[PDB]
């Protein structure tokens, strides 16, 4: 009856399952998806993850049970398989299923790659997860418009996540801004308002351009909005749209900003994972490992877990960072931004090749009695130790 038919389906187009982090991370795939890729997916996953975690400030699930403590992953062998599957808008995250769709491409299929639109949904599980409570369509954030700029832009936005230098503007997104009528750029304030029912959806780039706007010019107020975010705190969220909206030099500021980003668009590059997670590091002792990042990036309190996944194993490195005297949460920031960047350049300077594959971040912003600033530190990378 209609139980064969659906898991014939499924067989037919998705006959392959990759499986990572435990059982928590899988991917469900065509035939002509080669390995290759599907590792460079999950190591996209982790870059975009980091660089999330660092700007949210937050790595704890914000709910228990829901189904997105297990992402799946489905991606169809072409555009055409995936259209009949359902048309074609590259991807799709469903939230109460911890699922994203979406599908492999040639470059005559479209501008964007696999790795791009798979970062993008990625972003969306991750905002689900461990940014906006309670799920998508549902609540005050899922009426005005209020997140609809905030998805979609930011989601764009940590699609360029890299692992050393935070995250860098992508060529498409500004070959998109670049291209369009200066007279047409969006205000601040139209941005901000803008939903799913426009005319056209060029609210996308006009939406990443203000979270990379905010990211490079105002992190104070891009760290305020995601706190806001995060405690569901509908009139501080509010309140800062507003200052946005209403501001005539954050308008200037932004329009200055978009031609920053549209002059970049010649030299800007595409991110996505290096060749180098492919290689075969070979064998380094787990001890050695952990301690020379403890070191490296002066961490207390540490411990590890480790996870199988289909190809390799990893490990998540949890450790205390307690620096100097506090210039602010705003400054602490930027400054432990830089720093563990500079440490990830550092360890893979020279050493064993696995330390291409660490990615790392930091949340829970606190400072001590003594008025030190304090972060949760968090290392991932491969493990060949078994
Ligand atoms: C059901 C549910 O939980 N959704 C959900 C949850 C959390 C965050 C966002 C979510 O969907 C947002 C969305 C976006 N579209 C419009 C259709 N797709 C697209 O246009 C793509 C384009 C992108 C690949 C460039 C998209 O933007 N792909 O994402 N419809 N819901
Ligand atoms: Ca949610
Ligand atoms: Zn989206």
């Amino acid at each position: 009856d209609h139980d064969k038919f659906l898991d014939d389906a499924e067989k037919h187009y998705l006959p392959k399952t990759y499986t990572f982090d435990n059982g928590t991370f899988i991917i469900r795939a065509g035939d002509k998806v080669s390995e290759e890729k599907i590792k460079r997916l999950y190591w996209a996953s982790r870059e975009v993850k980091s660089q999330f975690h660092r700007v949210v400030g937050n790595d704890k699930a914000l709910e228990v049970g829901n189904a997105d403590d297990v992402l799946t992953m489905k991606i169809f062998n072409s555009p055409e398989e995936y259209k009949f599957n359902t048309t074609d808008n590259g991807g799709l995250y469903i939230e109460p299923r911890g699922t994203f769709y979406t599908y492999e491409r040639t470059p005559q299929q479209s501008i964007f790659s696999l790795e791009e639109l798979f970062r993008h949904e990625y972003t969306h599980y991750l905002q689900a997860r461990y940014l906006v409570d309670g799920l998508w369509g549902q609540g005050p954030f899922y009426e005005k418009n209020r997140l609809t700029w905030f998805d979609e832009g930011t989601a764009e936005f940590f699609a360029g996540s890299t692992r050393t230098s935070g995250v860098l503007p992508r060529k498409l997104i500004l070959g998109y801004l670049a291209k369009d009528k200066v007279d047409h750029r969006y205000s601040l304030k139209k941005t901000l308002n803008s939903g799913y029912d426009d005319s056209d959806w060029m609210f996308y780039n006009y939406g990443f351009a203000v979270a990379h706007y905010l990211y490079e010019k105002d992190m104070p107020t891009f760290i305020k909005m995601n706190k806001a975010i995060l405690n569901t705190d509908v009139k501080s969220y509010d309140e800062i749209i507003k200052k946005l909206s209403d501001d005539a030099n954050k308008n200037t500021e932004y329009q200055n900003h978009i031609q920053e980003l549209v002059d970049k668009y010649q030299g800007a590059g595409i991110p996505l994972v290096s060749d180098d997670y492919l290689k075969d590091h070979g064998y380094k002792k787990a001890s050695e490992v952990y301690s020379e990042i403890s070191k490296a990036a002066s961490l207390t309190n540490t411990s590890v877990t480790a996870e199988k996944s289909q190809y390799f194993n990893t490990f998540t490195l949890r450790g205390t960072y307690t620096g100097e005297t506090s210039k602010g949460e705003f400054k602490d920031w930027d400054e432990m931004s830089k720093k563990l960047d500079g440490t990830l350049e550092s360890l893979a300077k020279n050493s064993w090749s696995g330390y291409k594959t660490l990615t790392a971040y930091f949340t829970n912003y606190r400072v001590t009695s003594d008025n030190k600033v304090q972060y949760d530190v968090v290392f991932h990378g491969v493990l060949t130790d078994n």
